[PDB]
DNA sequence: CAGACCATCGAAGCAATCCAGCACGCGAAAGGACTG
DNA sequence: CAGTCCTTTC
DNA sequence: AAAGGACTG
RNA sequence: AUUUUUGUGCCCAUCGUUGGCACGCGUGCUGGAUUGCUUCGAUGGUCUGC
């Protein structure tokens, strides 16, 4: 049983300025009201101590000093009251209280990271002490109290719900059937320790209704008591269960202190009123909680890290330290294993060992007065060596630092290579564990949701309702606002009050508020609502089009019905002067289990997100057998979204924008300007053929450099920014699709908007926002709009990605059955290791963005679920072969003209025959993909890896023209048509390789398949 | 061979953005009182 | 009693 | 322990 | 309790054919990166008599 909500963000329409001001002021008495709780609530915690937290003692591994130094040592902005501890001393503290020092849990709590400059440690239990000074309570009976709270789940951690607290520490009567209780109890278990019906029956209770009477009276039902005897008149582990919930029903609920600090909140709040202490105490409990659970598994992280630093190769780490303080470094910076190529570092020290012994064997003869010049080639031929090795490790990854591996080789004798790396990875990961920053505890901005059971009273009115005011008083009965019923506090005469306020969410109303009167698609309209649709001003057409679209549809009984049920959170956030209900909904599931269908999706970056949908016990025409499962592939495409212009169909995701052979004018004004300021480089973006957005890309980077060489005058390129990026037709904000390339255009837009700024303030105090919003207040709007367009059209494209996907999942569920949708898990991308572009170009996935709006699109559809699989080998694992026997791992190839055949292509071939050792498990594949290459046409690589690249393709051309055929297959590591042995594509085009007679898939289609057959055992059990 | 010019590549500082994780809120069901 | 609200407990 | 996942429209 | 004028937005060389289409919101921190300026250091090369 799954559950979710949704959101529907809607507009509060001003019913009366008096309304408003009414309910700005409840707002705002409940946001004053917060920050009381808030302090209460540290200083609550703050008097936890042994004796208190001894009680049940369950909690998954946070030790019982972690957790009191959590609840009286917390990390808070230094603009508080509790100030006034600094790091070093919080171990002697700990020691003043408890009466013992910090363990290791609480030393790591202790010792962890922050930002000095705006948080400071707090001692929060001076805090407690204030509380026992300033409410002169005494501290026995406030000790009493708050043992109590804690028995009560009402500090500590895993608190109860603030609703609960506030019923609990400020209430009017109570059951008081704690002893009752804990009798009844002891009895059942006595009768333990349908027939647990029975020994339930016998505490002197006829039926249901007199235990309930008797034992727990004015509540809901205790633990599956009264609806277990229900069940049973219309297992043995639960004693257990039973007995330790005798630790609550044994106090009675007297408490010592609560009537004076319900004075004091009466003081500083307003009169205790359940709702709106509940409310508070609930927006003020979400950062104290939240926090003190992010710190403990924080924590638990940073023992179990530290626990995986080897810590015996610090010496080695000193060593290679020594770099700072050794005349190969001309400041000090931590060292991480990607300046030495991490792993490549054992190739460049074998090269310059074999160098070194062929010196030395050198040296041993020639023994004449030439050793001043055989040591000086030697070291020219060592330093260029170190070099060559840097340029090469700087291709896929950052350019190893070139004075560290000479300093490195210099301590040749004094550390060995893995040493070498084993000390230069202590750096880096000590270094990364004593750098996290611990939470601080930041007081929430209050939400106060209104509802219906246990929140602030309120209601949206009904769509029921609705018609029975708007026809009680003459009305069409067809609004198109939804009204909400709150009850506010005038804060004037201390007194509820229901009164009403309209919403203007035009989602609502289509989807689940809109009435029945007499998922879906659109109706047809008449002729009327057609007029008054063109008749609406320009900005309000949109909406106009939708609200009679929902009126035909309700006019023509095409409007479903939505069975209202009075289901809905009222969140009502006041920013300023403005109100920002927003309507969520819960929604509930019922996951299931057993899977019938499997749509695994692969989520490139530039080639066009493919899905691929596995069945789970076919049986039919083509049914692979997997390990021990029948599968069958149902289909595989793309996910393009359609937005269709008047009569084309585009891809937002990968339309990449017009051709350049209709912005001739747009073309020639960049020229004209480009020209003013030093061309060869501008002809090869212009070309008539070129894609709009990416001209416009290459000359927002093409500004960037020329605003560089043109610094003191960068002044004069804001005309040009402007008509590129705002103004003219064909700009990044007036046209820009989804694609990776349109966003990459942003990206560049954003950077041309920042030279600019760098280049137009520079003449030295750093250069702020402000100083630079000051210095070009049009630029920087022009900045804002950027991001915000940028920000909205990610948002746009992972929702409408995630859309596509549950769309097809939901009609694989129609077909055939419960569907599980399977995602790569792409994490740990933008590393420090990788190149500065190559961080920049994965920052563009929105991998992980994409796959958590299909998790939360799937929890509110019954049948779908999501799983994120492993991506590792899920592009080349050959599908329905890989593990069925045995693991296949194909490459990825490029098919291609011989005339259309690059120098590219060949060195890459050339890199795949080149006998060399590399880590990357991938490079096994692709070698035995070149060796296959060369067998399927004869190419005799010593003949085939010569010069003269086009001497290449004229051997490609008439290997191929030999053949009939037209286009030649060879490994590319970026390649699509990967080779598969069945029929993954719909359009592969068969071809013979070695002679295995392969599928020419697309890489997509089947590395999407390959998603989804990463773990399809677990999924599916032999069940 | 001394010297300067480009260029890219690291490091750090400073000022910004950004995708993402992750903790929390968006309570239920009951009885009594009340009202119609 | 239907529906409301206000409370306590799960 | 990375690599892998991505492959610069 | 009636405001009849809006939830957020996304796409297009013709911005409408009723253009086409999608959507969980908020607070707060944290992690990893990126962007821009500068400083420093390496790396590669053209150039002037040598």
């Amino acid at each position: 049983a799954s559950e979710t909500r949704k959101a529907y963000t809607t507009k509060m329409i001003p019913r009366s300025h008096d309304r408003m001001k009414l309910l700005g002021n409840f707002m705002d008495y409940l946001m004053d009201g917060t920050p009381i709780f808030f302090e209460l609530w540290n200083q609550f915690g703050g008097g936890i101590d042994r004796d208190i937290i001894s009680g049940t003692a369950n909690k998954d591994k946070i030790s019982d000093d972690l957790l009191l130094a959590v609840n009286w040592f917390k990390v808070m902005p230094i603009n508080s009251k509790p100030q006034g501890v600094s790091p070093s001393n919080l171990a002697n503290l700990f020691q003043q209280y408890s009466g013992s020092e910090p363990d290791i849990q609480a030393q790591e709590y202790f010792a962890s990271n922050f930002d000095t400059e705006k948080h400071q440690w707090k001692d929060m239990r001076v805090e407690y002490e204030r509380l026992l000074a300033e409410l002169q309570l005494s501290r026995s009976d406030m000790h009493h109290d708050l043992k109590l709270m804690y028995k009560e789940k009402c500090i500590g951690l895993s608190l109860s719900t603030a609703h609960y607290i506030t019923s609990v520490m400020f209430g009017t009567g109570a059951k008081n059937n704690r002893q009752t209780k804990h009798q009844f109890y002891s009895k059942v278990i006595q009768l333990l320790e349908l027939a647990s019906i029975i020994l339930k029956a016998g505490d002197c209770d006829s039926y249901r209704k007199l235990r309930i009477r008797c034992s727990r009276k004015g509540a809901t039902p205790s633990i599956l008591k009264i609806v277990q005897d229900y069940e049973l008149g219309t297992v043995p582990s639960l004693i257990a269960n039973l007995k330790e919930k005798l630790g609550r029903f044994e106090y009675e609920c007297e408490w010592k202190c609560m009537e004076k600090i319900k004075a004091f909140l009466a003081s500083k709040v307003g009169p205790y009123y359940l709702g709106s202490y509940s409310a508070m105490l609930e927006n003020a409990l979400s950062p104290i909680k939240g926090m003190t659970t992010k710190n403990c598994k924080f924590v638990l992280k940073q023992i179990d890290a530290k626990n995986d630093i080897k810590y015996e190769n610090e010496p080695f780490g000193k060593i290679v330290e020594g770099f700072f303080d050794s005349p190969y470094f001309e400041v000090k910076w931590v060292l991480h294993p990607h300046h030495i190529g991490e792993s490549n570092i054992k190739t460049l020290w074998e090269d310059l060992n074999a160098i070194h012994s062929k010196y030395e064997e050198d040296i041993a003869s020639l023994s004449e007065d030439k050793k001043e010049k055989r040591i000086k080639v030697y070291q020219g031929d060592v330093c260029q060596t170190i070099n060559t090795y840097c340029e090469e490790v700087g291709k896929e990854a950052k350019t190893p630092l070139v004075q560290l591996l000479r300093y490195l080789y210099s301590r040749k004798d004094d550390i060995a290579v893995d040493k070498i790396i084993d000390g230069i990875t202590f750096l880096s990961k000590k270094h990364k564990v004593e750098k996290q920053k611990i939470n601080p505890v930041i007081q929430k901005y209050p939400s106060f949701n209104f509802g219906n059971n246990s929140k602030l009273l309120g209601k949206i009115i009904s769509p029921k309702d609705k018609l029975k005011h708007n026809l009680k008083c003459n009305r069409n009965q067809v609004d198109n606002y939804i009204w909400i019923e709150i009850k506010v506090l005038n804060t004037k005469t201390m007194r509820w009050e229901k009164h009403h306020y309209a919403l203007s969410s035009t989602r609502f109303l289509e989807e689940v508020y809109y009435p029945a009167t007499s998922y879906e698609g659109k109706p047809a309209l008449s002729a009327e609502q057609i007029e008054q649709i063109r008749s609406a001003p320009v900005g309000l057409r949109k909406v106009k089009k939708r609200q009679m679209r929902l009126e035909a549809a309700r006019q023509q009984n095409l409007l479903p019905r939505y069975t209202w049920g009075k289901d809905f959170n009222i969140n009502i956030c006041k920013r300023g002067n403005n109100f920002e209900v927003t309507l969520a909904t819960k929604v509930k599931k019922k996951k299931e289990k057993n899977y019938k269908v499997v749509l695994g999706y692969d989520a490139n970056i530039v080639r066009k997100n493919t899905y691929a949908a596995i069945e789970a016990h076919a049986n039919g025409d083509g049914v692979i057998d997997y390990n021990d499962l029948p599968v069958k592939p149902i289909e595989s495409g793309f996910v393009t979204v359609e937005s269709q212009v008047r009569d084309k169909s585009y891809d937002q995701l990968s339309y990449n924008g017009v051709k350049l052979l209709y912005c001739k004018p747009h073309v020639e004004s960049r020229r004209s300007f480009l020209e003013k300021y030093n061309m060869k480089d501008f002809e090869a973006i212009a070309d008539d053929e070129t894609s709009l957005y990416y001209f416009n890309m290459k000359y927002c980077k093409l500004l960037q450099s020329s605003i560089r060489n043109h610094s003191s005058q960068a002044k004069e390129y804001r005309e040009e920014i402007f008509e590129l990026l705002r103004d003219g037709k064909l700009s990044v904000l007036k046209l820009s699709s989804l694609s990776n390339l349109s966003f990459v255009m942003f990206k560049v837009a954003k950077s041309l908007i920042g030279t600019y700024f760098g280049h137009l303030l520079k003449k030295a105090p750093p250069i702020t926002d402000e100083d630079k919003q000051k210095a070009d207040p049009e630029m920087f709007a022009l900045r804002l709009a950027l991001e915000e367009k940028r920000l909205n059209k990610v948002k746009s494209k992972k929702e409408v990605i995630a859309n596509k996907i549950v769309a097809k999942a939901l009609e694989l569920r129609d077909k055939y059955g419960p569907v599980l949708i399977k995602g790569e898990n792409i994490s740990d991308t933008t590393k420090k290791g990788k190149k500065s572009s190559t961080n920049s170009f994965l920052m563009d996935w929105l991998a992980r963005g994409v796959a958590n709006k299909v998790k939360e699109m799937v929890m509110m559809h019954q049948g779908l679920e999501f799983v994120e699989v492993n991506p590792n080998f899920t592009s080349h694992q050959d599908p329905f072969v890989h593990k069925n026997p045995e693991n296949t791992f194909r490459a990825r190839y490029s098919r291609c003209t011989p005339s259309e055949l690059t120098e590219k292509n060949r060195k890459e071939i050339l890199s795949f025959l080149s006998d060399k050792p590399s880590k990357r498990p991938t490079n096994a594949y692709y070698n035995e993909g070149a060796m296959a290459f060369l067998a399927t046409y004869g190419l005799k690589k010593n003949d085939v890896l010569g010069v003269s690249l086009e001497k290449f393709k004229q051997i490609m051309a008439n290997i191929l023209h030999q053949r009939s055929e037209d286009q030649l297959l060879f490994p590319s590591r970026g390649g699509m048509f990967y080779l598969a042995t069945y029929k993954l594509d719909a359009d592969a085009t068969s071809v013979n390789w070695n002679g295995k007679q392969f599928w020419v898939c697309n890489a997509d289609l089947v590395a999407a398949y390959n998603v989804g057959l990463v773990d399809i055992q677990k999924d599916f059990k032999k069940k």
